[PDB]
């Protein structure tokens, strides 16, 4: 199932991109095999630096469940989230996280290189529980060339 | 001007405690003595954990000056930005961060552990490089107040 929904995440990375909602990045947010929510960066669109795909498909979720935690969901990233999507899946209560391409992929192609210390476990202050899979083989793959996809189809922020 | 500001952070924490929007969190987002943003945390009113004040107040700058960064604007944080909030305060390129009480405050009073590496200096992937003030003197003790005041006249999140 993993790979079903990583693959759905990265799926919406391109959607985004194509439509020039914001940049490649997906995140998909599932109960129990039942996808709450299916979302990609909006920062574009809305005009709003904290509308990544992570933290879209948070508010989705949890509008459409009437619940701000996610305890019962799980979310698949597209790419490594960030320190503020991090900290929103953290806020959110999620349970697993799963993401495909290592934060790296994305800093190739002129992303900030902004890393978050608690999902790597790097933090002083900031530690974090949270089941944590970095995908690997066919699904990771797919993931990692979103960037070299897709770089000259938008605006970098 | 920071006194001020850094007061009507707090006097929006208190606000939205009344009003049941969220917890006892505001900010505010100037542009030189100009405010662009005041709010605080709406997550109980928008059933959305990434509703920080900060969070909240970004998105109405950005709203407000139709751009995704803030590069010529400060932001006045009632309490010490949490993760989620000080990763999208780097995100939103805010070119400084004036905050009131210590994480500590808040924390004592039920709110989680959750403190961020990268504002105290103690992060490895994440390195800010806006200029942090910490308030004191009388900042602090209205900003540390806010929490023995509103003990109790709201629903922890
Ligand atoms: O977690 C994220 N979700 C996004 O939508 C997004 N859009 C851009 N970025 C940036 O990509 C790098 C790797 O996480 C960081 O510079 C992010 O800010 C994002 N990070
Ligand atoms: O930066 C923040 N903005 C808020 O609105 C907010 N509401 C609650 N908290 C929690 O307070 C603690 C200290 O930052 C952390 O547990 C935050 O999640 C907040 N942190
Ligand atoms: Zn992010
Ligand atoms: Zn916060």
């Amino acid at each position: 199932s993993d790979h079903k929904f990583l693959t759905q995440a990265v799926e919406e990375a391109y959607k985004g991109v194509d439509c020039g909602d914001g940049g490649p990045f997906g995140a998909v947010i599932v109960h129990n095999n039942e996808v709450v929510a299916s979302c990609h960066n909006m920062v574009l669109k809305y005009t709003d630096p904290t509308a990544h795909a992570e933290v879209t498909a948070i508010r989705e979720a949890c509008k459409k469940l009437n619940k701000i935690e996610l305890s019962e969901c799980e979310i698949y990233a597209s790419c490594e989230p960030c320190p503020m999507c991090f900290g929103a899946i953290h806020l959110s209560r999620l349970k697993r996280l799963v993401y495909g391409a290592k934060a790296e992929a994305a800093i190739a192609i002129g992303f900030d290189d902004f890393i978050a210390d608690a999902l790597r476990g790097t933090g002083v202050y900031q530690k974090s529980s949270l089941e944590i899979k970095k995908a690997d083989g066919n699904g990771a793959a797919i993931a990692e060339q979103v960037f070299q996809n897709t770089k000259e189809k938008f605006r970098l922020y």
